[PDB]
């Protein structure tokens, strides 16, 4: 029952759980009706052959008739009564059970229904290989014990066994056996219906009697119609007798027919309470069954005065508040008595408004007598109810504080609060202030002897109370509460249940609370906790609770803490105030030294997950991973024995630690970072001593019975690394490698020979100088008369034939043209580098209109100094190419200068640095005269731009004048865009546009040939950094472009988007997205590159330990771009185009993902739905993107996100409720929604992906799908299927190819080498923000839904069956040995000494070529 999944209805495998949440597309049905004296005559229900495949899709199809007829009359209640509300709910339960072949009494088309099913029956097989009425009986058991808890699911008001539902919802059994003749029903349910009337209407003719004061003859009139269709009843009742008799003498369906002839023969024939915690029974006090396990009851609550006209009413209220008041006096004796009484006015209230959620053995009644009282005195009972407890609830608390003369309304009989005293809270946050406010009381009281006796002052006087507070929360004992069970157990069920809440808040209402302010119902208060942050019960803890409480430390509930200790020991990580010992006081109740180690241990800072008289071996074991034999050990036809592991464990401690030595001195209260990094420091380098001292021992084992060095294979794993990062295949052939590259990886690790030791100790000094630096943090000459022998430059303007780019690298104009005229030369240099200072400075001073972004005027962009704009770059880098020009480094120049450059170098290296002292004293001494002589307006110097030089360690040639380059082309693509968006914003172009747009193009094209060059030659010199990341730090002028889309090489670029990021403004077209349905022209209009499955995961444009992963890295975001940078603070018009443009996207994104997962090799279901995963994953992360909760700001997210919070409300509104309209935005349409359009478009791209001969697939028919997880938990998903998948694909290659093993082992080595990290970065990055929200954890990113102890035990009960496609799509086969898998220790003892025995000779032929390779390059010349 409820097994089939993908339904022709659309949507499939949601049962099981929320069973009643269904909607129409969950059958196989013909129409997708909402079935919006018989009393059922005009609707009761119309939902109900060929095309149904099983029972069970006929099963779903009755399941949502049920749910269908219980919403319509719970939402309807024509009676007002509001108390007999199950009971026609369950006359309907019968009424459809009897429609699936029964007594089918309703006169008319009746037989329409007995012929449909007749049909379903005969298709089902009810003539089945086991012998015919079987069926029947079967599917109607079936029905009534399942259909019974789905139709009752609406309703909750009470059913008169069980109650608060009709009947029950998780009882598993029905309540009433309605097994009556429907003949026979309908007049039980008329007579009993008339009888109710009856009562009522001669009460209300009593009051209106009463109420009037020509009346008695309508009194009269009414007299006698009463009479009349009494005597109208009884003649049908005679005539019913009749036909019974007639019946009767008749006798005088084969189980139906005796079931219902023997039941007309038969016819014919007080206490202190202990925090109970357990679910409510039949009648003993507890939780209710929705609350079993959740947040107990105080004795307060099961000791009030309740469980021991208008006007009578609320004096009774008023008698019940005063007769509490003296139990609260004596039960409690200032502000204990306060927080009660406001506890007990909240309970009064949500009994009456009937939110009970405790439900003791006297609560049913007073709800019926409630409902009675309420429905004999008076839109919806709930309303009146909430009605009558505002208007009331301000004389009820007067007349609790001692209520004797009630006045019409400190110096009353307490003090307490206002007279309103609002608390409108849910009951369950209540009890859970109460429950933390008892714990704290006890954890004070505990405490309080604890600081008395160890406060820094211990042999027994301080670690006895120690032990005492340790044991009283390490058990079921010694405190009050938790009804005998551990205090952590009792926690996590709070968290759950509480986040339970939050996700049925914010998953079942699209819009509950902006209603009006709130709502006031429960998930109003829930969804305005999420919408301030407070999703976690620690974080709402803390903002309600005082903090002083509890503790006498000030210890935080987000502080969560974690003990080991408890035969079996098992961790428990729970916040702060749950610890075996107070905050701060770990290893301190002890009275030990302080042991700094541990201390900044516990801290995380610099952690290292290893544990490094013969003497013969050391383990160094990493964390976790228990070092295991080899199991192939062996001493015969073995090179060696016992050997690989510790190979393996020195390669891998070898990565991690050049990792952690890069990450550390590339990243980063200050003395205690270093000291910390100052043991780290001592403590790898022990590693390295003891891993140098094993590696010898290795090597003299090895020559005993020729392995490769130490230095040999740290070059080798120099050169591993390299070919993994990038080449990324492992190719035999290295040969194309530019010289810049063979430079690089000569000079940054390895030279010619094995200097790997080297490398380590270079990097260890690196990483100690930058940890000390980083905690230890004249002139009277003039000589203005000598000016003659250069004039003004040739510049790139026109005031009055322009220096242009002569593009080695490339030459910028400016270097072409010097004041250098007179080229003993210590003078002459001098004056020349003055004399070029002051001419460029007059030039930016007048002619700033080339390098600066501001008018003709300019001054008004401007330094803080006040000097011009761009003059401190220009100076700096002529002075570069002064100091490269005497020094003669490498120049991209001709021979033009290559002959002074010999002269300088024939007339002639502290000599060096001395000059170049020199000259900055001159500069600065010439840059002092220009500020003496313009006024001496500050005295400044050096400091304008820096003090100190430009000591970059990379070149200061290229990369400079590629700096050049690109302010260059940065300043002029801005003033470009402005003077197209002054004279193209006013259809067609004929105007003055088409000149500024083909001036554009023309510019972007030289541009972009002078961008491949440039960045080849930046990529051959520095592989490890990129260049759009350099030029958007440093220039913060282009932040809005983009190199990538700008001058991006495809082919498709110069037809679609041939002007460069602005098509859409020189087009001034409009952009839509043709459907299926719509016009043949299809929107095929797209930059997207087709998948490719060698990309790999990196870190890199993220704002620790998380990784993107190649589907994202590849999805289009070329489409967006130009529309983006085309609005600017708009917010009406771009709403469609920003649409349009998302279902194109989505649409293409589909298409591509589908035929990368179906490339004419993968047709199967698995590889449906590995794509239909994919398209999900892709329109989550399209989703985040949107919606602001995106982590990776590549080139274009960045700017997408900066332009759509510039696009809504600027500055003056908040960023938070920025990203809530965003949000707002995307889940409303303020027909259907984005949601639903950019899936139907994902759905379109799919169908053209299956139309280009094959079927549908059935895992993209799901109209709706639920909302999206954290984005960090799918990318941890997708990283452990493909960890499987390629492992499981590995594996069963190396077991069958293993004369092939070399190779096998090869791939998988290199595999698993990275995945270790991202593993250990993974799990890192789960435990941070394990159960932490928008006010816990680092980012303001929602994470109370996880609620997990490990990143391992979550991969658990999600990757533990087949690919679902829907909800779960991970399968893997090594759950258990996750973290040893990706070691080498268990599940590699097979194959251990065999891929170690391939890999030596691969090092040492590598070593081998990697050794003649600078040979060759030095014998080229």
């Amino acid at each position: 029952s409820e097994v089939q999944y993908y339904g022709s209805g659309g949507d499939g495998y949601y049962l099981r759980k929320n069973i009643c949440k269904i909607t129409v597309n969950h059958s196989d049905s013909g129409t997708n009706d909402p079935c919006d004296v018989p009393p059922r005559r005009q609707r009761m229900c119309i939902n109900n052959v060929d095309k149904i495949r099983d029972k069970h899709a006929f099963l779903a199809d009755v399941l949502l008739t049920a749910r269908n007829e219980g919403e319509r009359i719970v939402q309807n209640h024509p009676d007002t009564n509001s108390s007999n509300v199950c009971n026609a709910l369950e006359r309907s339960f019968a009424d459809i059970a009897d429609i699936i072949r029964g007594t089918d009494l309703w006169k008319g088309t009746n037989s329409n229904l007995e012929q449909n099913l007749k049909q379903m029956f005969a298709k089902i097989r009810e003539n089945d290989k086991v012998l015919y009425r079987k069926l029947r009986e079967d599917w109607w058991n079936a029905n009534r014990q399942k259909v019974w808890e789905v139709i009752t699911c609406g309703a909750r008001s009470n059913d008169l066994e069980l109650c608060r539902k009709c009947g029950h919802y998780e009882e598993k059994v029905p309540t009433k056996l309605d097994y009556v003749p429907q003949f026979l029903r309908w007049l039980t349910e008329w007579i009993e219906d008339f009888y109710r009337e009856k009562q009522n209407l001669i009460d209300d003719m009593e009051r209106h009697r009463e109420e009037c004061t020509s009346y008695c003859s309508t009194c009269k009139d009414k007299c006698k119609k009463y009479c009349e269709c009494v005597k109208k009843w009884k003649s049908e009742w005679e005539n019913q007798k009749n036909k019974y008799t007639e019946l009767y003498q008749q006798n005088k369906t084969s189980r139906y027919d005796d079931y219902v002839k023997d039941f007309f023969k038969k016819l014919e024939a007080k206490n202190n309470k202990n925090w109970i915690w357990k679910k409510s029974s039949g009648k003993e006090g507890g939780l209710q069954k929705e609350y079993a396990n959740t947040i107990g009851l105080p004795p307060r609550t099961q000791s009030l005065c309740l469980v021991v006209l208008l006007k009578e009413w609320i004096i009774a209220a008023f008698h019940e508040g005063k007769n509490l008041k003296p139990s609260h006096e004596k039960k409690n004796d200032g502000k204990k008595l306060c927080k009660a009484l406001e506890y007990s006015f909240a309970d009064y209230g949500d009994l009456i408004k009937g939110t009970s959620i405790w439900d003791n053995e006297y609560t049913k009644d007073l709800e019926l007598n409630l409902q009675k009282i309420f429905g004999k005195l008076f839109s919806s009972l709930d309303e009146l109810r909430e009605s009558w407890w505002n208007t009331n609830k301000k004389y009820i608390w007067l007349a609790m504080k001692h209520g004797a003369g009630m006045n019409s309304t400190t110096g009353s009989g307490s003090s307490c609060d206002d007279i309103p005293t609002i608390d409108l809270i849910p009951q369950y946050l209540r009890f859970l202030q109460e429950w933390v406010e008892h714990f704290c009381k006890q954890r004070q009281e505990k405490v309080k002897p604890v600081i008395e006796n160890c406060k820094s002052c211990c042999k027994t006087e301080c670690k006895n109370k120690c032990e005492v507070y340790k044991k009283f929360i390490e058990d079921c004992k010694g405190g009050d509460g938790t009804a005998g069970s551990s205090w952590v157990k009792r926690w996590d069920q709070i968290y759950k249940r509480y986040s339970k809440y939050i996700e049925d808040a914010k998953r079942n209402r699209k819009a509950g609370t902006k209603n009006c302010c709130v709502q006031s119902d429960i998930d109003s208060f829930f969804k305005h906790l999420i919408d301030i942050g407070l999703t976690t019960p620690s974080s709402y803890l803390s903002i309600v609770l005082d903090d002083n409480i509890c503790g006498a430390d000030k210890a935080p509930w987000t502080t969560y803490t974690t003990y080991t200790t408890t035969n079996t020991a098992v961790v428990v990580n729970v916040p702060s105030p749950l610890g075996n010992t107070p905050h701060g006081y770990k290893y301190a109740c002890q009275c030990k030294i302080p042991t700094n180690e541990e201390t900044c241990d516990d801290r995380k800072e610099y952690m290292n997950q290893w544990s490094c008289k013969n003497d013969n071996y050391e383990l160094c074991k990493y964390n976790g991973v228990d070092v295991k034999p080899t199991t192939v050990r062996s001493n015969s036809s073995k090179l060696d024995d016992k050997d690989v592991t510790f190979f393996n464990l020195f390669e891998q401690w070898n990565k991690e630690i050049q990792y952690q030595i890069e990450q550390y001195m590339t990243n980063t209260n200050c003395k205690e970072k270093c000291k910390c990094y100052s043991l780290w420091i001592e403590k790898i380098n022990d590693q390295w001593d003891k891993q140098k001292d094993n590696y010898n021992k290795f090597q003299r084992k090895q020559i005993y019975d020729k392995v490769v060095s130490l230095s040999n294979f740290l070059f080798f794993s120099c050169w591993e690394e390299y070919i993994q990062k990038y080449f990324n295949g492992d190719w035999s052939k290295i040969k194309n490698i530019g010289s810049d590259t063979f430079e690089f990886l000569i000079k940054k690790c390895g030279n010619d020979s094995g200097d790997g030791e080297t490398i380590f100790s270079e990097k260890l000094n690196n990483a100690e100088k930058k940890c000390k630096e980083n905690e230890s943090t004249s002139c009277d000459c003039s000589e203005p008369i000598y000016i003659r022998g250069c004039q003004p430059k040739i510049y790139d303007g026109k005031i009055f034939g322009e220096k242009q780019w002569i593009c080695g690298a490339c030459i910028p104009p400016r270097t072409q043209n010097l004041c250098v005229g007179e080229l003993s030369l210590k003078q002459k240099i001098k004056n020349a580098i003055q004399k070029e200072t002051e001419l460029l400075y007059e030039y930016h001073d007048k002619g700033t209109a080339i390098i600066s972004r501001n008018p003709m005027k300019g001054q008004k962009n401007n330094d803080s100094n006040g000097l011009p704009k761009g003059f401190c770059h220009a100076v700096q880098r002529s002075f570069i190419d002064y100091k490269n020009m005497i020094l003669g480094t490498s120049v991209n120049i001709y021979e033009y200068i290559g002959k002074l450059q010999e002269d300088i170098k024939k007339i002639i290296n502290a000599w060096w640095k001395g000059i170049e002292g020199e000259m900055w004293d001159a500069v600065r001494c010439a840059i002092t005269k220009i500020n003496k002589k313009q006024k001496k307006n500050g005295t400044f110097s050096i400091d304008e731009c820096g003090i100190f030089p430009p000591t970059g360690n990379d070149e200061d040639q290229s990369v400079s004048w590629f700096k050049e380059w690109s302010e260059q082309f940065c300043i002029e693509r801005l003033q470009y865009e402005k003077n197209i968006r002054d004279a193209c914003t006013n259809d067609k172009i004929q105007g003055d546009c088409k000149r500024k747009c083909e001036e554009y193009k023309k510019y972007i094209s030289e541009k972009k040939q002078e961008w491949d060059k440039q960045k080849t030659k930046y990529e051959n010199k520095y592989v490890g950094k990129s260049a759009s990341d350099l030029l958007k730090e440093n220039y913060p002028e282009c932040i809005s472009a983009n190199f990538d889309f700008i001058f991006n090489d495809n082919i498709e670029y110069k037809t679609y988007y041939p002007y460069g990021d602005y098509s859409s403004i020189c087009s001034c077209e409009q952009v839509k997205y043709y459907e299926y349905n719509n016009a043949e022209k299809k929107n095929n209009k797209s930059l997207c590159h087709e998948k490719g499955n060698d990309r790999t995961w990196s870190k890199k444009y993220i704002k620790e330990g998380v990784y993107v992963p190649p589907r994202r890295q590849q999805l289009c975001l070329y489409e967006l771009f130009p529309i983006i940078i085309k609005n600017k603070n708009d917010i009406t018009n771009a709403k469609k185009e920003l649409l349009e443009t998302l279902q194109i996207v989505a649409e293409r994104e589909a298409y591509y993902l589908w035929k990368q997962y179906h490339a004419h090799n993968d047709t199967t279901y698995l590889a449906h739905k590995k794509a239909c995963c994919a398209i999900r994953g892709s329109f989550y992360d399209l989703e985040d993107i949107i919606k602001g909760n995106d982590l990776v700001h590549d080139e274009y997210t960045k700017y997408i996100d900066s332009k759509l919070n510039e696009i809504f409300d600027s500055s003056n509104k908040n960023d938070i409720e920025t990203k809530r309209a965003r949000t707002d935005w995307w889940e409303n349409e303020a027909p259907k929604t984005i949601r639903q359009l950019v899936w139907d478009a994902m759905q379109s791209g799919v169908r053209k992906a299956i139309d280009e001969n094959e079927n549908f697939p059935p895992c993209m028919g799901v109209q709706h799908i639920g909302i999206a997880k954290p984005q960090f938990i799918r990318w941890l998903e997708e990283w452990t299927n493909e960890f499987c998948e390629k492992y499981t694909k590995y594996f069963e290659d190396m077991k069958s190819n293993c004369i092939e093993c070399k190779k096998a082992c090869a791939n998988y080595t290199n595999w698993l080498n990275p995945k270790r990290i991202e593993w250990n970065g993974m799990s890192n990055y789960y435990n941070k923000i394990y159960r932490k929200s928008n006010k816990e954890s680092e980012d303001g990113k929602d994470y109370s839904m996880i609620m997990e102890p490990t990143v391992i035990d979550y991969l658990n009960k999600r990757c533990n069956g087949e690919i679902n496609g829907n909800y779960i799509c991970c399968s893997c086969k090594n759950i258990g040995e996750n973290s040893t898998s990706g070691t080498v220790n268990k599940k590699l003892q097979k194959k251990e000494t065999q891929c170690e025995d391939n890999k030596g000779p691969l090092d040492l032929m590598n070593k081998v070529l990697n050794k003649m390779d600078p040979k060759y390059s030095e014998h080229k010349m």
